[PDB]
């Protein structure tokens, strides 16, 4: 019957708690025990830290008067305070020590994806020390994931008030039985147990999470590590740029920090980075997801001459002029990753760093013509079909969840005929009708696609195949160049178009080129391997993008 | 006749030129005379620095090539090189010490708003450096100034080549004896010559102006000094977020840095910080300039106490958590300045420093309510008459051009009675029907605003002023605090409501308070003295929120 879990902050979602640092520094002073502890509670009701948890002063107001109640202390114990005693040095180290305790954390998501209520009840304070930033980012990490935040610092009450408890429950809508409440400090469980609530004493983790267990029926210790945190679209940023008369973009943004513009392939959108967004944002940068020309709410002009790359490199180049950055790291995927390339290669003052999934740097031949090329070789048969304007629009645009729910497939779920597309007449000729959901995806995420394509159909995106030889003559004008600034490739090991063995002679054009791997990887890394994809490109930021 | 100005980069527009270290170098290490020169020009059309000018090589690629030039220079010269010998440290250093040259370009603005087309056609490189960014900051500055920006390494072509001059005259769509071309070297204006073009060789900053005065018949040199940049509204990347539902937040974005959150007043629009947004991006800020709730494009939901200041404050902070930010600067004007003092009064931890234009932080008086302060002087009898829904609705929305044009002017040109609004039966009852036009604002900037208030009207605006009792009930509880995070008050000599003498017991509760104050300024401080609130706010960002 229980439905709602509350948590407190310090000692149950946050370790170590602010009452153990106190204890500690009692050992390491060599001064009577409990001393520091019952200062900081001197006056009950009536002292300065419930004045201090009640939100009627600030941290900084309430130091100095702390101070005091230690002296007043040490005079009745008949000790001294050693000539360098300092509150806030104390409580500096003690906030700036405290992180989130990762399994408590799980386990409040896992109770979340079941159907609870989740939400923080805690004693805390207005934080206007010069290092508060610290507590703010804390805050804001643990808020995403609850459904309620109760600081009293903002309600004027704190626990163990019975009136807190019961604003908890007007809150919640619920009843006291229905209640789990969870904290550290045994005087604090007492009104709940009163109401009716079922109480856990948290002195260690894993115990706590044992009787959670037992109590919801659910398994929280021992289960597989969850997928990184994915966006909600209707919680998101949207950002607009005109970037030509009849041209704009649609971009997703979070974070702050160096700029890190993200570029999906085909046929993507900015929610193929769902899961890398929050990740980057959180390591401290400042993400942007682009829906790339011809693409969901950013301009899709029906001439293929619009999609050719010198065009689109250009207009990537007036996107960061008009948001008035000088530089931005480019990540790209697929199409997104040829992109970056070129970005690289043409205009190396406005990329920081650049990075490629799945998609090799291969300089153009200027003694063959691409089309020649295409045509020397049977796994790019599909390339020839997507010439003709008109014939793979009518083949893709016809069912738009049959096409998103056969290409979205991982390595071993494929259904598609991926050689001699243009003799059988059609990418899905030999594929049935009705396709099972691949475990990449869920339904929802699927139809998020069908309804972004449903504006504006397949030319644009088609188009981005359309400029060959457009291409490969820009493309020549760079085949004396070198690609020396911060770079990184990676490759996808069961990737069918994009083949690992593609990348290899890219050391002879980027000499200091790191790479990365990615074992039962197919074409579509972001939602095929998240951690993976997060790891490797959160460590190669932080040590060459910085 | 004349009609476009072409500008050169090195030595015309940036100062000093590059040439210009080669020779000081030879100097400063007891080098024969033009050694470096000969070195960089070695080849002619054939040579490294042809191909690096042509983007046919990258400035890393050409590093090493000039530096075997150098040696094949001092073999033939005789002479033995120092063994300290970089040109990475010697280009490095040129490149940082290249600064804009003001006056050469405040002469390219007034041209351009004189009709004429403005470019700047220069031998350029592909940086690739570490240190590239500086140089990419550079181009951004300028790039905004001028219609056109030609680069050598983009197009293939270089000067002194025949076939960058045609190129040029194709793209500015004009004959040569209607372009003026300014360049340092000598060679460079040879071909412009030959085709018919004015030519002036720039050796020094006044002379060459003293010339270009002369010949377009514009007065250049001795010029007062113009308004700072202005936004136009569809250049902007505009962001739009999602509070609450039915509740979404529209703004403007501009830069790269610390988050600075501008908060407009009553009955204004993020366009009130159009003389702001450029200044502070290019100091080093990421700005976010709002539409408040209730204006512009953000929501304006019809109920009053959707206006209260705990729930505006609440909803900034949600702004804060959906955006990904830990922190921002707040800086407001008018109502916003009194919603900045409430955020650092209730949410320190998100405020990194707080300023306000006008405004002072006055405390909540728990003996009175604000309706008996209000009654009890005649200055604010303008608020009585706004308490009443749809009264001033009516006289505001009746006619939008004279509702902008009758409050939107300086402290000499007041046409509206402040006193006995109510006994009057309006604020414009002994107002002239057509006002004539400010000193301060354009025809073209209070149609902006007259478009954007015939979306919503005057009820969300107005609703700000309707919440006296409820806004006082919550400003009580925060009595007991002090603001100890850094701050600034700015105060305006001339604004009729404002008076610089309510903000005098200010330190009492912010004892560490910076002050500015800005002479001959009223009510409307950004538009009325932009440049003056600039070098405010940058100096005190720069050394206290920094
Ligand atoms: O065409 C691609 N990739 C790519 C992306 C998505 C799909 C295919 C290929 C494909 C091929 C055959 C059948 C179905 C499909 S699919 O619709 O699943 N690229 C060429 C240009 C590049 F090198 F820039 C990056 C890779
Ligand atoms: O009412 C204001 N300012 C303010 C802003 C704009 C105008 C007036 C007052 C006013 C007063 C009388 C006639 C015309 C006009 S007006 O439409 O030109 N404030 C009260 C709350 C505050 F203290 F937060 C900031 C200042």
């Amino acid at each position: 019957t229980l439905r709602a879990a509350v948590f407190d902050l310090d000692g149950v979602l946050a370790l170590p708690a602010v009452f153990g640092v106190l204890g500690r520094t009692e050992e390491a002073l060599a001064l009577p025990r409990g001393l520091l502890n019952d200062a900081f509670q001197k006056g009950g009701p009536e002292g300065a830290t419930t004045r201090l948890m009640k939100g009627e002063i600030t941290l900084s107001q309430w130091i100095p008067l702390m101070e005091e109640n230690c002296r007043k202390c040490s005079e009745t114990a008949k000790v001294c305070l050693p000539k360098n005693f300092s509150i806030k040095e104390i409580f500096d180290k003690a906030i700036s020590a405290r992180k989130i305790n990762r399994p408590m954390l799980q386990a409040a998501l896992m109770l979340r994806k079941k159907g609870f209520t989740t939400a923080i009840l805690t004693n805390t304070w207005l934080d206007d020390r010069a290092e508060r930033d610290g507590l703010a980012q804390l805050m804001c990490e643990l808020k995403m994931h609850f459904d309620f935040l109760i600081e009293s610092c903002q309600v004027g009450m704190v626990k163990p008030e019975p009136q807190i408890y019961k604003f908890l429950l007007d809150t919640l809508k619920a009843s006291p039985s229905e209640v789990v409440f969870l904290d550290d400090i045994g005087a604090n469980l007492k009104p709940a147990r009163d109401l009716g609530m079922v109480t856990i004493l948290v002195q260690d983790t894993d115990t706590a999470l044992k009787e959670l267990e037992k109590v919801t029926g659910i398994q929280l210790l021992n289960t597989p590590a969850p997928l990184p945190t994915s966006c909600n679209p209707s919680d998101m940023s949207h950002g607009y740029v005109t970037v030509k008369p009849r041209v704009r973009l649609h971009f997703v943004e979070l974070g702050s920090g160096p700029a890190v513009c993200l570029c999906h392939g085909f046929p993507e959108s900015w929610y193929s980075w769902r899961y890398q967004i929050p990740a980057l944002a959180q390591a401290g940068y400042r993400v942007l997801a682009m829906d790339m020309k011809g693409y969901g709410e950013s301009s899709a002009p029906p001439e293929i001459e619009e999609y050719c790359m010198e065009v689109l490199c250009k207009e990537m180049v007036t996107f960061l002029d008009k948001l008035g950055l000088s530089q931005a790291v480019f990540i790209g995927h697929d199409w997104g990753g040829m992109l970056v390339w070129y970005m690289a290669l043409f205009y190396p003052e406005r990329v920081r760093a650049v990075a490629s999934l799945n998609t090799p740097f291969i300089p153009a031949n200027p003694n063959m013509s691409p089309l020649e090329s295409i045509k020397a070789n049977p796994v790019f048969d599909y390339q020839l079909y997507f010439q003709e304007p008109g014939v793979a629009e009518a083949e893709l645009e016809q069912n738009l969840s049959r096409t998103f729910k056969s290409l979205f497939r991982a390595s071993d779920e494929s259904v598609l005929s991926m050689h001699k597309v243009c003799e059988a007449g059609g990418l899905f000729v030999n594929s049935p009708e009705e396709p099972s959901l691949s475990r990449m995806v869920t339904e929802e995420e699927i139809q998020f696609y069908v309804q972004q394509f449903k504006k504006s159909g397949f030319r644009g995106p088609l188009n981005w195949y359309r400029n060959m030889e457009r291409n490969w003559k820009w493309a020549c004008k760079s085949l004396g160049r070198k690609i020396l600034i911060p770079a990184l490739m990676v490759t996808a090991e069961k990737d069918f178009v994009l083949v690992p063995q593609m990348s290899q002679h890219m050391e002879d054009w980027i000499p200091h080129l790191k790479r990365g791997h990615i074992e039962d990887c197919g074409h579509w890394t972001q939602m095929d391997k998240p951690t993976e994809v997060n790891q490797i490109l959160i460590k190669w930021l932080d040590s060459d993008a910085r």
